[PDB]
């Protein structure tokens, strides 16, 4: 075949449309009386006396009820022909021959585009196209001269019978013969494979098939006309009144070069018109014919192609859904190219629906185009799509509307094709459409992953513009993972939108893109991490870029939106290095500042101080802004944190207590003041960082460091404050000894105490005023306990008597109170100095 066959279906074709039944010549039915018993056409109804008229045509001589003569099929002129043939009244005959010829050249003439159609379709030349059409004519002006045909019949099974059951049996009539199988006893798909031999010499005696339940009742029928017999059929046929019957015909005629049935030649013709309207005509692409709506599966082209399939499907019993599935077995092989998958869904709705009393696979495998055929087809569209839907972003660029529109109605094709599976071959299938078109989506994330990941510098280069050398590629490579991920999210969800609630094609691009990346970039820091040839800066913007990432795009994701982020473990060393080198930063910073406020003289804190903390500050504010989601980690950068801090002033402390002894000299008196002063301003500032930190959420360990910190911090202002009162100590032993002179003059008490005080008094007034203006509240209080120690401490060492000494002791007392601005009274009269300066004046004072 293919060759033969071919040449046969478009003779076949040829001769079906130069005569089509569109243009039938009407029965002319008169009121009739049969003199004699006879039988209906139709439904073989006895005709008798007045009382069953039937009717009769003045031309065919065909006989039926007034309630039948619309359910006939049987050509008018045609059966005239034949009638005369049956005689010999010839003159007839001519005449109706003319008026035939008269019928095609009208046809010719109206229609001539239809029959070069054919001729182009099976590549046949002109003359042999003209010759052979010649032939046809004259086979059409022949229906009963040539033909006669043995025809063996053999019942198979039927189905799906309407009775609570039946016990059906066939009857088989040609023209007058009759015969019937055996009868199968309560069964509604019986089975009989039985088979009979009849002779079809006529034209008009149709195969009738008739189903009976064991007067029986009438289960079904069905006429199979002769102008549908070739070779060897095996055709389902649907019951007429309910089921379906299987016939297995085979017809031998004469010469017929080993013909074959007209579903094969049909699907030939369906085969070869595609591949020529399709390939030949446009190139390629598959032309969609108009539709609108209800009937719009059922036209496949124009007034020019529709015409021969259906003609051909008409006048020789090819049934609708034999048509429909062949073509859809056609548009199968052009799935790919625009526009079609969409018909093709549409298409294959309704397949679907036509088959969905008996099951649905079962009447499903009724279908004369095939058991198994369709399946099989089915599978490998199915399995096909699949593969072409794991590129989509290279076969479905977000760039053309319309191949986007291809897109999704390639997957409504396969919800189609599973929903098929689901209420047509019934069974559960494990391939759910939403979940293969996600396994699909993630292929291809997979595949357009490694695309980047493979073409990093070139795409970037071409678009906005791994090594352990250097980060710039992840730098890019990130910004093209934004690129994809914004298209999934922009152009490929809104189109995908047959499962909103299981597939949201930017999330699944943003959890698998993600997910490589991080494999990848974990991979890369760990090897980073051995060797660490970039700078740390570059690691930190890394660092913020993956965050910034990691944020935009995964964190809100279900399956990331529960605790904990991962991607902060893979940079901790890095910024704990960069903590390394801005610690170093940070003292030499120091050392540099404290020089700058050394020349220029120290101008109630100095610059050095918020100067050192601005630096920390700009330090702090780095880790602020990093936002790191992992607790533990976050809190190793506060440990190590704290140790640069508590370096750093400490390093301060010891700088300044270097240069303390040194400043102390009866020359600059505010320098050292303010210099205590800024150690206070440590003490004050480093508090606001302590909550700067957290305060009390901060570590444990960290916070232990801090607040030890500030133990040390307070001892130093302890030393420095008794270093600074040690430099007056000559001046007191002065004043101690000249007011030793006037105490032994007094000799016989109000007046006296101001005369043996007033050596002391210059400095009481003088300095405690002069601190009182430049000097901070601990700072001052801790110079007055010096102080106040150290003259305790020489007016124990130097020297009306009694009451003078005890007197004055009140006064200094009040003074060094300064009224509420110095020492509270409280220490001062439970204080260790206090009472033994009295214990060693008991001792003298007995007079
Ligand atoms: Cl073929
Ligand atoms: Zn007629
Ligand atoms: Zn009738």
């Amino acid at each position: 075949n293919n060759e033969e066959l071919k040449n046969h279906v478009y003779k076949k074709t040829l001769q079906a449309l130069i005569y089509p039944i569109s243009c039938t010549t009407p029965h002319n039915f008169e009121v009739w009386t049969a003199t004699t018993p006879t039988y209906c056409y139709e439904c073989e109804g006895l005709l008798w006396g007045i009382a069953r008229q039937g009717m009769r045509c003045t031309e065919c001589g065909v006989k039926c009820h007034e309630k039948c003569q619309d359910l006939l099929n049987a050509d008018c002129l045609q059966r005239a022909a034949e009638k005369s043939s049956k005689h010999g009244a010839e003159d007839r005959t001519q005449n109706i021959i003319m008026v035939l010829k008269d019928r095609m050249k009208i046809r010719e003439r109206n229609k001539p585009e239809i029959f070069e159609l054919i001729q182009e379709v099976f590549a046949v030349t002109k003359s042999a196209h003209t010759q052979q059409m010649k032939a046809v004519k004259q086979s059409v002006l022949d229906g009963t001269s040539k033909w006669s045909a043995k025809i063996s019949i053999t019942v198979v099974c039927a189905q799906g019978l309407q009775a609570g059951s039946s016990d059906p049996y066939v009857t088989v009539q040609v023209g007058k013969t009759k015969k019937r199988t055996k009868t199968i006893y309560g069964n509604l798909n019986p089975v009989w494979e039985e088979n009979f031999h009849f002779e079809c010499h006529n034209s008009s005696d149709r195969i009738k098939v008739r189903v009976w339940d064991e007067s029986d009742d009438f289960l079904g029928q069905t006429i199979i006309e002769v102008r549908t017999l070739s070779g060897e059929m095996d055709v389902w046929y649907n019951l007429d009144k309910s089921g379906a019957i299987r016939l297995h015909i085979s017809v031998e005629i004469k010469g017929e070069e080993k013909v074959a049935p007209y579903h094969v030649q049909y699907t030939c013709l369906h085969e070869n018109l595609f591949h020529f309207v399709t390939d030949v005509q446009n190139n390629g692409v598959v032309k969609i014919p108009d539709a609108k709506g209800d009937d719009a599966w059922k036209v496949y082209y124009d007034e020019t192609a529709q015409e021969i399939v259906d003609e051909f499907a008409m006048r020789y019993g090819v049934e609708s859904i034999y048509q429909a599935m062949t073509h859809f077995a056609c548009l199968s092989s052009k799935y790919m190219c625009p526009g079609v998958p969409a018909v093709m869904s549409t298409l294959l709705a309704n397949i679907n629906a036509y088959y969905a009393n008996v099951s649905a696979s079962d009447r499903f495998a009724a279908s004369n185009f095939g058991k198994e055929r369709f399946v099989k087809l089915l599978d490998q569209l199915h399995n096909s799509l699949r593969i072409d839907l794991s590129m989509y972003r290279n076969n479905f660029p977000a760039s053309s509307p319309e191949r986007l529109q291809d897109l999704k109605s390639t997957v409504d094709l396969l919800t189609s094709i599973t929903f098929f599976r689901m209420k047509v071959q019934e069974l559960q299938s494990p391939p759910r459409a939403s979940q293969v078109v996600k396994d699909c989506v993630k292929a291809c994330l997979n595949s357009t992953y490694e695309y980047i990941f493979n073409n990093c510098h070139e795409l970037y280069g071409r678009e906005y513009q791994p090594s352990i050398k250097n980060l710039d590629f992840w730098s890019k490579l990130i910004t093209l993972i934004v690129s994809i991920i914004e298209e999934d999210k922009n152009s490929y969800t809104p189109c995908l939108n047959q499962f909103p609630q299981e597939l949201n094609v930017g999330k699944i691009s943003a959890e698998v893109m993600w997910s490589l990346f991080a494999q990848d970039m974990k991979y890369a820091m760990e090897e980073h991490d051995k060797h660490r040839l970039c700078k740390s800066a570059d690691y930190m913007n890394l660092h913020f870029k993956v965050k910034w990432l990691y944020n935009e795009y995964v964190a809100e994701l279900p399956t990331f939106k529960d605790r904990v982020p991962e991607y902060p473990a893979w940079f901790e060393p890095f910024v704990i290095q960069w903590l390394d080198e801005n610690e170093e930063v940070s003292r030499d910073f120091l050392h540099g500042a404290l020089e700058r406020d050394k020349k220029d003289g120290f101008q109630l804190f100095s610059c050095s101080v918020v100067d050192v903390f601005s630096q920390l500050n700009q330090s702090f504010e780095i880790i602020k802004k990093l936002e790191c989601p992992d607790p533990q980690i976050v809190g190793h950068y506060m440990r190590r944190f704290a140790k640069t801090i508590s370096n750093v002033l400490l390093q301060y402390a010891d700088i300044v207590s270097k240069d303390f002894a040194s400043y102390c000299s009866k020359e600059k008196e505010k320098v050292p003041c303010i210099l205590m002063n800024n150690t206070q301003q440590l003490r004050v500032q480093l508090e606001k960082m302590f909550e700067a930190m957290g305060g009390k959420e901060l570590d444990a360990e960290a916070s232990g460091t801090l607040k030890e910190l500030q133990v040390k911090l307070n001892n130093v202002l302890d030393e420095l404050s008794h270093v600074f009162a040690t430099s007056f100590q000559p001046h007191i032993e002065e004043c101690v000894r000249q007011m030793g002179d006037i105490l032994s003059q007094v000799k016989g008490v109000a007046q006296d105490a101001d005369n043996v005080l007033q050596p002391i008094m210059d400095l009481l007034d003088s300095n405690l005023t002069l601190f009182a203006k430049i000097c901070e509240k601990t700072v001052l209080k801790r110079v007055l306990k010096e102080l106040w120690k150290l003259v305790m401490n020489t007016m124990e060492r130097t020297i009306k008597q009694c009451a003078v000494v005890e007197l004055a002791l009140d006064t200094i007392k009040q003074y060094f109170h300064a009224g509420g601005v110095g020492l509270k009274k409280t220490f001062l009269e439970k204080s260790p100095d206090l009472q033994s300066l009295r214990y060693a004046l008991s001792l003298y004072t007995q007079a």
